């Protein structure tokens, strides 16, 4: 398998990369208009998110190190549809700080709207490299919306993440919404669509979901408080297995919050190898930790 060595950037340190963070996290607060006052949070959360899931363990091809979003092939992936809003936000960061690679800034991007908007502090390592055009991963290799449960625990197994992982994982699904000239898809999954929460897991056990055909002609779970759930969303209550892990979630905000942390934090540094070493992983303040 391919080897990608983890590579500081010449000179930097914790202090380079919160000054990075606060930028991004003041734009976030800028920037509050955004997709009906959304706002970029849940964009940059599902950007580094696909960065990173093109991941194939098997032989270390895609992953977040190389930044190949930044190349044609990948950021014109139908499966990509819509996080050139999220590129285009983090242009005129990349811009004030040219140092940072392409990979630490899109995976550290998710990492500062996860905390900014409330969720656990994700550690986060620097290092990623950017690397040729040759080196982008071909289309596909991100996942379907129309499956089933045993279609996601398989697909899973290829980023190297079991039942607990893919469950935790899930609970970014709270945030922003489907659009549907993106995805096929329509609808917020609840109320609390830009702060971080277990709201997924309570709306998945308690909302009286509907399967029901949307204007793209796909077939989505639907609640009468107006909420949706994709095909893929709902096989977690269908499966015993996650059904189970659900029901943790839904009952435990913290062990949420530990288990989605340690899960995100894999998924962004799958693929690197870090020299024995490297510096610590980061833990960035949020603005309101700086009384900024
Ligand atoms: C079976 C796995 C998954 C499938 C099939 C899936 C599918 C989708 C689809 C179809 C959308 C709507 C895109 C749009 O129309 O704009 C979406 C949105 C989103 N996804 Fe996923 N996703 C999966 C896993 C994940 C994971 C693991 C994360 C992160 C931990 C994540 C984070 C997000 C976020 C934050 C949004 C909202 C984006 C926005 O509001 O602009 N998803 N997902
Ligand atoms: C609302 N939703 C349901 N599944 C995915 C999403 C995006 O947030």
């Amino acid at each position: 398998t391919l080897v990608h060595v983890a590579s500081v950037e010449k000179g930097r340190s914790y202090e380079d990369f919160q000054k990075v963070y606060n930028a991004i996290a003041l734009k976030l607060r800028e920037d509050d208009e955004y997709d009906n006052y959304i706002g970029y949070g849940p964009v940059l959360v599902r950007l580094a998110w696909h960065i990173s899931g093109t991941w194939d363990k098997h032989d270390n091809t895609g992953g977040s190190y190389g930044g190949t979003y930044r190349f044609k092939k990948e950021f014109n992936d139908p499966s990509n549809a819509g996080l050139q809003n999220g590129f285009k936000f983090l242009e005129p960061i990349h811009k004030e700080f040219p140092w940072i690679s392409s990979g630490d800034l899109f995976s550290l991007g998710g990492v500062t709207a996860v905390q900014e908007m409330q969720g656990p502090k994700i550690p986060w390592r620097c290092g990623r490299v950017d690397t040729p055009e040759d080196t982008t991963p071909d289309n596909g290799r991100l996942p379907d919306a129309d499956k089933d449960a045993g279609y996601v625990r398989t697909f899973f197994q290829r980023l190297n993440m079991n039942d607990r992982e893919v469950v935790a994982l899930m609970g970014a699904h709270a945030l922003g919404k489907t659009h549907l000239k993106n995805s096929g898809y329509e609808g917020p999954g609840g109320a609390a669509n830009n702060v971080f929460t277990n709201e997924f897991y309570l709306n998945l056990l308690n909302e009286d979901w509907k399967l029901e055909k949307n204007d793209a002609n796909n077939e989505q779970w639907d609640s009468k408080s107006g909420y949706m759930m994709l095909p893929t969303d709902y096989s977690l209550i269908q499966d015993p297995k996650y059904l189970s892990i659900v029901k943790e979630y839904a009952n435990d905000q913290d062990k949420f919050f530990k288990d989605f942390s340690k899960a995100f934090e894999k998924l962004l540094e799958d693929g690197i190898t870090f020299p024995k070493d490297a510096p610590s992983p980061f833990i960035f303040k949020t603005l309101e930790e700086q009384g900024l």
